[PDB]
C-alpha cells in the first residue's frame, strides 16, 4: 500500500483519461448523429472514435509496464513516465480529433514515454534476475 | 493473498465474463457466416460484436479501479461494485445483442457501478496522501 | 517482489510482444497505404489488422489469470503457461497475417493455455476459500 501509492495514483489517472475519452464518443455519436452498432461514418467523428479505440488498446500495455517498472526499478520514477505519457495520450487524443496529422507529434512522445516504462522495467527485472543466475552459471563450473 | 482474495475472485469472474462473450461472437460468425477479417454484416450480428468489443474495451478499466478500490479503500466494497458491475455487463452484452436500444439501461447501471469504484478509489488515495501532504504544508510555514 | 519476478517477466514480455504487433500493423498501413482512421481496405491488411486487435483485446485477460494463477496457485507453473500462451499468440498473428485459416491451430493453442491459467486460477481461489467456508458451514450446525 506504501511502496505503490503512486502507481495506483497515476492509475486512477489514467482511467479518468480513458473515462474521458468515452464522453467524448459518445458525444461524437450525438453531434454527428451516428447510432450503435456503426462505428463508421464522416471522417470527423471516425477520428474522434478512433483516438479512443487507440488509446484504450495501448492501456493494459501502460498499466502493465507502469507496475513492473514501479516494482522493480523505481515508484517515482515509473510514476513520473506514467504522468508524461498519460499527458502524451491527451494530447495525441485531442490532437487525432481536429486531424489525423495532429496525431502524430503526441503519438511520438507516447512511444518514448512507453518505451522509458519498459526499458526501466527491463533494467529493473534484469537487475533482479542476472545476478542469482551468473552466480548459478559459475557455482556450476566449480 | 489474504488480503486481495475477494479482488482476485472477482478479477476471475470478470474473465470468464469475457470468455463467455468472445464465444458468443464466435456463434454468431458461424449463424450469420461472417468470416474473418470481417467485423461487418447483418446488424444482428454487428450488435453481438460491438458489445463483446465495448466490455473489452473497458475491462482494463474496471481491473484497474477495482484492484486500486480494494487496496486503499476497502476490498469487500470493491468486490462488491465489481459483481454490481459485472452483472450490469451482462445485461449490457445480452440486451445489446437483441436490440441496440435495450442496452442502454444496462450501460447506465455499468456506469454507476464503475463510477462507484472510481469514487471509492479516489477516496481511499485521498485518504493516503492528503494527510502527509497537509502536514508537510504546515511543518512548511514553520 | 520476489514472489511475482517471474509473472512480471512474462508481463513485460508479453507487453514486448504487443509492442511487435503495433510497429507491424503500422508497416501494413504503409505498404498497403491505408490512413487512418481507415481500418479497412486489402484483405492482406484487414488480417494483419485484425491479428493485432484481437490479441490486443485478449491482454487484459491473459494479465488479469497469469497473477491470480501466479499469486494462488504457482508462480512457475503460471509463468509456462504464461510463456505457452505469449507463444501460440506470436504464432496466431503471423499465421493470421498469411491467410486467415492459419490464425486457427495457433488460435486453439493460445485458448488451451489461457484456459489452463483460469483452471489454475479457479484451482488456487477454491482452495483459498473453500476451506474456511465448509468450517464455517459445520461451526453453523454445531
Ligand atoms: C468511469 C466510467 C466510464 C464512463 C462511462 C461512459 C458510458 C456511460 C455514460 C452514458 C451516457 C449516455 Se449514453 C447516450 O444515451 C442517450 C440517451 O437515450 C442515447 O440515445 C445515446 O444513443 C447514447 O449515446
Ligand atoms: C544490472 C542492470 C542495473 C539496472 C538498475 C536497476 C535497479 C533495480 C534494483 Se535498485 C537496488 O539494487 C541493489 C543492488 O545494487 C539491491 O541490493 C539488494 O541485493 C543485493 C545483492 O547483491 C544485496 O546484497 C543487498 O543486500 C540488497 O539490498 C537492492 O535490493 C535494489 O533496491
Ligand atoms: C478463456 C479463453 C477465452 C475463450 C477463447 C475463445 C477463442 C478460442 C475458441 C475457438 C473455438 C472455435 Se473458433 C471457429 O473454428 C471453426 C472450425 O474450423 C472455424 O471454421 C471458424 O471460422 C471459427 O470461428
Ligand atoms: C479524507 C477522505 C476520507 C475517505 C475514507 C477512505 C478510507 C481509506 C483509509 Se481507512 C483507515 O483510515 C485510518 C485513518 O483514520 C488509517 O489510520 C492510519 O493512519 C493514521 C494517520 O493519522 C495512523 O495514526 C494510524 O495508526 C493508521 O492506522 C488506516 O490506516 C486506514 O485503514
Ligand atoms: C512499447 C511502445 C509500443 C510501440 C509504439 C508504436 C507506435 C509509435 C511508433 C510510431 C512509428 C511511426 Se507512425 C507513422 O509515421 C509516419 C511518418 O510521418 C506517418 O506518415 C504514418 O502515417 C505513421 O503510420
Ligand atoms: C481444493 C482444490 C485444490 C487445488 C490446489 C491449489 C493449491 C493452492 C494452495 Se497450495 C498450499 O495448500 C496448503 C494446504 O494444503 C496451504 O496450507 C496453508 O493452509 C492450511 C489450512 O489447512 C494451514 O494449516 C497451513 O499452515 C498453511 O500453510 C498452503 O498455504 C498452500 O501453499
Ligand atoms: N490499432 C492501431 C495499431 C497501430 C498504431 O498504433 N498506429 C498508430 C500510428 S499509424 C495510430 O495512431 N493509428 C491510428 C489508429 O489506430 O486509429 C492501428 O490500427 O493503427
Ligand atoms: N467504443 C465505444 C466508446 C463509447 C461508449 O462506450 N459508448 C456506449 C454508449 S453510446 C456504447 O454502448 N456504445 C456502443 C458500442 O461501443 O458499440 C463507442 O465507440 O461507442
Ligand atoms: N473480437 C473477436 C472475438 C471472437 C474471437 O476471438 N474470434 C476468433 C475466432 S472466430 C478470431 O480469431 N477472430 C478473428 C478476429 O477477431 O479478427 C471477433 O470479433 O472475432
Amino acid at each position: 500500500k506504501d511502496e505503490v501509492a503512486l502507481l495506483a495514483a497515476v492509475t486512477l489517472l489514467g482511467v479518468l483519461l480513458q473515462a474521458y475519452f468515452s464522453l467524448q464518443v459518445i458525444s461524437a455519436r450525438r453531434a454527428f448523429r451516428v447510432s450503435p452498432p456503426l462505428t463508421t461514418g464522416p471522417p470527423e467523428f471516425e477520428r474522434v472514435y478512433r483516438a479512443q479505440v487507440n488509446c484504450s488498446e495501448y492501456f493494459p500495455l501502460f498499466l502493465a509496464t507502469l507496475w513492473v517498472a514501479g516494482i522493480f526499478f523505481h515508484e517515482g520514477a515509473a510514476a513520473l513516465c506514467g504522468l508524461v505519457y498519460l499527458f502524451a495520450r491527451l494530447r495525441y487524443f485531442q490532437g487525432y480529433a481536429r486531424s489525423a496529422q495532429l496525431r502524430l507529434a503526441p503519438l511520438y512522445a507516447s512511444a518514448r514515454a512507453l518505451w522509458l516504462l519498459v526499458a526501466l522495467a527491463a533494467l529493473g527485472l534484469l537487475a533482479h534476475f542476472l545476478p542469482a543466475a551468473l552466480r548459478a552459471a559459475l557455482l556450476g563450473r566449480l
